[PDB]
Parts: C-alpha cells; sequence; structure tokens
C-alpha cells in the first residue's frame, strides 16, 4: 500500500495509480507570475456548516491522516453545481521541520494545510463515484500556520489520543466547520488539479484561501506527534509524519486570484 | 525513453528505474532547518581545471542536456580520495519561466544549474563502475542566476547551434574549468543524494556551492532555445527545456554547511 517514505512513497504511487503520473497534479507552488485575476471570482457561501452539537461526526485515522468524516447537507454554493462536503482532513510535517503544507506560497511551506472535500451531488450520487469523473470534486484548502492557540482546530485536535493508530476511531460532536476558515475568505486562489493522494484522480477543483490560519505550537505539536500510520500491534511502528505530497511543476497555466491587490 | 514531460515524465520514473522511487534522492531544498554547521568541511581543491586551450573536448546532446567530457586528469582533493572529473552538463528551465535550478534555497528556484560530475579514480576504472558503489560518484553544483554577461560559459554555449540534436558532438576548444565556479568556493552545503536523472543512483557526495554565477537573460534564452531531445530526423521534435526534477523528501537527511553563517 502507498505511503510518503521508503520504496512505496510518493515516486511509486503511479505504479499502481497511474493518475498520480498523468496531467493535471496537485498541489503546486502559487507564486507571482503565474496569479492572474479574475472578477468571475465571487465569494463562497458555506452552507450546512454549522453542525448540529447534537449530532456525532465519525474521526478516523486512516494510516495517511486523520479524517472526520461530514454530512452531505453540507455544501457549497456559489459553484455552477452543488458540492457536497464528504470528509475533512489534514497534512503536516515533522517537529524538526514543521513545514508540512501541500501548496506552497512564493516557494514556501506553511506548517500544515486543511483539505474540506466536496463532491457533485447535482450530477454524482456519492463521492466515489464523482471522484474519476469531470467536475467531480471541490476541495477547499486552508493554510496553517503558528500563532495563537485556536480554540476551534481544537474541536478537532483534542480527541487525536483516540485515533492514534490506523483504523481507530472517534466521534466528535457536531460543531461550525467555518471557524476553521481563515478571514477574508472572500480572497482565494482558484486552479483545476488533482487529488494529491492516490488515486490522483484529474478531477479537483481547488480553492486555497489567501490567508493563513494560526493554531499554537503545542496545537502544532499535537498535530505532528499524536499519529501513527500503523496498526496498533505492529511490530514496526511507523509515526505519521511529513504526510504531504512534493510540489508538482505547474506550466503554461494560471491560477487564478479572487483579488488583485 | 524517460523524460522531464508527460506520460514518461518524472513521476512515472520509478516504473522502470526502481532507485528513482528509493530513498536518498536529489535534488532537494537547501533551507535552516535541516542545515548544519560543519567545521570538518574543509576547501576542496580543483587540480588540472585549467584545460589547455590548445586541446579540444567533445561536447554531446545526450537527448537530456548537453554534456562536456572531461579528461581523467582532472580532479577534486580534499575528499578522503581524490576524484576524477568525467564530465559536466546543465539544467535550466525555459524562455518563459527562466528558472530550472534543480535544488532550491529557501524555496527559490535559481535560473540553471552546472553539475561537474566526478568518480572515485582511486577505486574504479571509470565513472560506470563506479555509479553503483557507495560515495563513488561527487558532483559538484553551481547555482546560476541570470545576470551578467558570462565570457567563460560562453565558452560552452556558443557551440550550442551545432549540438543542437540527439547524438550530435561538437569540440569546444578547453579553458579553465574553475572559471564556471562562484565567488568564495570554500563555503558550501554537502549531503548525500542521488543522481539526478534515471537511474537516480544513490551514490553521490553532492557539494552545492553557497554562492552563484550569473550568466545573461541572452545566454539563457540561448540554452533555452538552441537544442532538441529529439534526433535531427525525429518527426515528433521535442525541444530540450524544462530539463530538472523537482525536489525531494528529505529522509531525515541533514546538509551539512562548511560556513555557519
Ligand atoms: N488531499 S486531497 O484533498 O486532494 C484528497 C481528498 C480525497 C482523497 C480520497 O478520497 C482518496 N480515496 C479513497 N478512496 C477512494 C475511492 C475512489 C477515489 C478516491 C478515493 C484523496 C486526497
Ligand atoms: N544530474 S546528475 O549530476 O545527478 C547526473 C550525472 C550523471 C548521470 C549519468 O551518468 C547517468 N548514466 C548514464 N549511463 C549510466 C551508467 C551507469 C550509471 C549512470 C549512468 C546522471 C545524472
Ligand atoms: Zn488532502
Ligand atoms: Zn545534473
Amino acid at each position: 500500500k502507498w505511503t510518503y517514505f521508503g520504496p512505496d512513497g510518493e515516486n511509486s504511487w503511479s505504479k499502481k495509480y497511474p493518475s498520480c503520473g498523468g496531467l493535471l497534479q496537485s498541489p503546486i507552488d502559487l507564486h507571482s507570475d503565474i496569479l492572474q485575476y479574475d472578477a468571475s471570482l465571487t465569494p463562497l457561501e458555506f452552507q450546512g456548516y454549522n453542525l448540529s452539537a447534537n449530532k456525532q461526526f465519525l474521526l478516523t485515522n486512516n494510516g495517511h491522516s486523520v479524517k472526520l468524516n461530514l454530512p452531505s447537507d453540507m455544501h457549497i454554493q456559489g459553484l455552477q453545481s452543488r458540492y457536497s462536503a464528504t470528509q475533512l482532513h489534514l497534512h503536516w510535517g515533522n517537529p524538526n521541520d514543521p513545514h508540512g503544507s501541500e501548496h506552497t506560497v512564493s516557494g514556501q511551506h506553511f506548517a500544515a494545510e486543511l483539505h474540506i472535500v466536496h463532491y457533485n451531488s447535482d450530477l454524482y450520487p456519492d463521492a466515489s463515484t464523482a471522484s474519476n469523473k469531470s467536475e467531480g470534486l471541490a476541495v477547499l484548502a486552508v493554510l496553517i500556520e503558528m500563532g495563537s492557540f485556536n480554540p476551534s482546530y481544537d474541536k478537532i485536535f483534542s480527541h487525536l489520543q483516540h485515533v492514534k493508530y490506523k483504523g481507530q476511531e472517534a466521534f466528535v460532536p457536531g460543531f461550525n466547520i467555518e471557524e476553521l476558515l481563515p478571514e477574508r475568505t472572500a480572497e482565494y486562489y482558484r486552479y483545476r488539479g488533482s487529488l494529491t493522494t492516490p488515486p490522483c484522480n484529474p478531477t479537483v477543483l481547488w480553492t486555497v484561501f489567501r490567508n493563513p490560519v494560526q493554531i499554537s505550537q503545542e496545537q502544532l505539536l499535537a498535530l505532528e506527534t499524536a499519529l501513527y500510520c500503523t496498526h496498533m500491534d505492529d511490530p514496526s511502528p511507523r509515526e505519521m509524519i511529513n504526510n504531504f505530497r512534493q510540489v508538482q511543476k505547474f506550466d503554461e497555466r494560471l491560477v487564478y486570484t479572487s483579488f488583485s491587490q
């Protein structure tokens, strides 16, 4: 199975997952040469993000990240079709090199990155089916840097120790997922790309918000150190660290921005 | 038929060249978190680099770069064996994005990069034989930034229109190779890595000089527009552009520096 280190690492994903060596691959470096303002890029509206605190949502360690399952009444409004949420998850580095975003800005990594995965539910019945299809997926990406303690991110991080090993799960009480979004969500980068993990399907409409959020050093350390890739009884455990893909070449293409200034 | 673009591009090299998916890969991003000063990195000595102008050296387009063969009486001293020169070559971007170095520094590409490849002549008959043996190869890397015209690099670039196509060869009068190196060669980064092209053998001691050299926009444009990956009679020509690999995960390596600040 695929990993981010050793012989089954990212340069080897295209053996089993051929789209990982195809076109339109993400993530990419967002730098000024390739940015172009597009006034078509109006604000998205986040509907159904205030999750019932009387519902619970499943947190899982799937051996590659920590993921929270989201309900399909949560969706983005503002794109041509409605895209309904399926799950959120994160990517990060390690305590010796705590710069594990997937997208970079002017060559720089942020500390970590959150992805909120959605699929086109006007065209397709579930995310699985949409994933290899035209217009199938939309991912929101939030860049994370170190700064202030973030109570909202702690609504997820306080459950990490319950999902330390692969296959483990936890229930998280509903909270307002919009609290994980940064300031001025009107300001974003937009490009068509791919899933950043196998099968790397080139079917994602990316929205990367312009502004990062902050989490404290202790929150970033917990994310980096709480999880393993491996099942609890694996005699050779592997820490879940450095779970981000290297940036891909992105030639003769633009990233569109909703901001000029 | 590996390339830098499309189905046979770098995310697919591991399908035919297993070491490209193995550990210890180059190039890498040189950034503070993984740098450590090592006072035992004393200056290299360049001997036999001043090639006679009355002698001539073979320049060849190998389908992937342009290479100049170097004589075995050219060596680097300072390492724990003598390493003898075998060839130099370059990596670059394209006319609309002159940012094609292999190594990056704090996330930023340079315009291009020169590699001067050596093998341990104390231990091996030639560079082919040295290439699977632990530290059988030492490559020096010079970062190239867009700047002033460089008459020494022009001793190579003035021959480019004679090696436009794969397999073509030209003779370059000898000059002093040390003129291709930057200021303050005593300041360098050193690390254990690999060849940056197939077969990606993890058998290179890398020395990247701290300081770049400059060549002009016009010399970059000539390098970026003169050469083809394909033979003169190929009916699907491919321009030799963007012939650099993306940077690689560190795999727990540090990069040692001969300079402390
Ligand atoms: N990091 S990212 O936001 O780009 C991303 C989001 C979702 C996934 C998957 O769902 C992967 N996945 C897991 N099971 C799948 C079945 C079909 C297709 C994809 C499948 C992979 C990466
Ligand atoms: N860009 S770099 O300086 O890292 C580099 C330098 C040398 C080579 C080769 O010689 C490739 N090559 C070509 N034929 C070979 C036979 C054995 C081993 C390697 C062989 C590839 C990359
Ligand atoms: Zn993701
Ligand atoms: Zn090279």
